[PDB]
C-alpha cells in the first residue's frame, strides 16, 4: 500500500504542471519523509524518481525553509537506509541543487540559523568522504509535522 501510495505522491509532484504548487510540493514530501524517516516505502521513492522531485523543489524554491527540511530528512534517512539507494540518489544535480539551496537559506532570526544548520549537515554528510552510514548517523531521521503546515490553511 505505502509503495503504491509513495508512488503516486512521487509521480504527482514530478508534473511539469504541479511544479511550483508549494502545498503540494510539501504535504508529497512530508508523506516522502515520515516514510523514509520510519524505513518505509524507501524503495518505491527511489524507483519512483524521488531524486528528480528534490532537485525541482529545491531549484523551483531554493532556500524554502520547510521543503529543505523534508528534503534533507528523505536524504538522511535513505542516506541510513541503503547504500545502493543513496548511491542512485546522489547525482551531481542533487548536491549542486542542494549547496546552491543551503546557500540561499535565511539566516537571521535564531531558529533560522538554526534551520540551516540542520540542512547544512546534510550538505557536509553527502560531500563527505566518509563512508555515508558513518557521514550521516548523527543528521536528522526523524519527521517533526510541523514542516510539512498539514493543518495550517492558507486562508484562515
Amino acid at each position: 500500500m505505502i509503495d503504491a501510495i509513495l508512488q503516486a505522491v512521487c509521480a504527482c509532484a514530478a508534473v511539469e504542471a504541479h511544479a511550483k504548487q508549494l502545498r503540494l510540493q510539501r504535504v508529497c514530501l512530508g508523506l516522502a519523509a515520515y516514510f523514509a524517516s520510519e524505513q518505509m516505502g524507501t524503495s518505491s521513492l527511489v524507483g519512483s524518481g524521488i531524486e528528480q522531485v528534490l532537485t525541482q523543489i529545491m531549484t523551483n524554491f531554493a532556500g524554502e525553509g520547510t521543503t529543505m527540511q523534508l528534503s534533507c530528512v528523505i536524504i538522511n534517512s535513505i542516506a541510513m537506509t541503503s547504500g545502493d539507494m543513496y548511491e542512485e540518489i546522489k547525482t551531481s544535480a542533487l548536491l549542486s541543487a542542494l549547496k546552491t539551496s543551503v546557500g540561499k537559506m535565511a539566516t537571521k532570526k535564531p531558529e533560522e540559523k538554526a534551520l540551516k544548520e540542520t540542512c547544512a549537515a546534510t550538505l557536509e554528510a553527502a560531500s563527505s568522504g566518509e563512508d555515508p552510514f558513518d557521514a550521516f548517523s548523527k543528521t536528522v531521521t526523524e519527521l517533526d509535522f510541523k514542516f510539512t503546515e498539514w493543518n495550517v490553511d492558507p486562508y484562515p
